[PDB]
């Protein structure tokens, strides 16, 4: 199905609230500290991404860790995380695990 | 198809050399400087790997400039480049379009 629909199912599901602006990015906060952003991009690719502080910049990013990766980036000078995947094969099961797994990864982070 | 049919058919295409390790891994060189690896991992995620040298470590890593990313990573404190994206949906004309599209990147860097 499209983004959307498989983002309305996510939350829908997992009975977490979100924010959808006027971008079409929906967003999802993680207890209080946390924030997520979830975009489509060019009718394939599921962005995700979040803000990390000021954490440990000297960061290898090698891929291996997870699948997808999780990508540490420099956003005006300020550490960020992010992961990509296609949407085609996506189903709301790997859309689910990958968030936990993306959230986990954060927070051992912060 | 599995990895292998789609990597056969991308060489026997563009009429590229290649050579294969012991660990199922695809190599195949542009012009005399450039060599890129091309595994899949969990039989799901084709990945693309080539040295860049002495680059530029100041590298924001962020999505965007191309789907998939390309990501710059240090290994061996050593320069390097990948890219990945799932095997489901992944036909030879995308194959062939990544590879030349991350064949293009690492020349614009070294
Ligand atoms: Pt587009
Ligand atoms: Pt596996």
């Amino acid at each position: 199905t499209t983004f959307t629909e498989l983002m309305q199912q996510l939350f829908l599901k997992l009975g977490l609230n979100h924010q959808v602006n006027e971008n079409d990015v929906y967003t999802f906060e993680v207890d209080g500290h946390i924030q997520v952003l979830i975009a489509c991009y060019h009718q394939q690719w599921v962005q995700l991404f979040s803000e990390l502080g000021a954490d440990l910049p000297t960061n290898d990013n090698l891929f291996g860790e997870h699948w997808p990766a999780h990508v540490q980036g420099r956003l005006d000078g300020k550490p960020i995380l992010w992961s990509q995947q296609s949407l085609v094969g996506l189903d709301i099961d790997e859309m689910q695990a990958w968030l936990e797994r993306f959230i986990d990864d954060i927070e051992q982070r912060k």
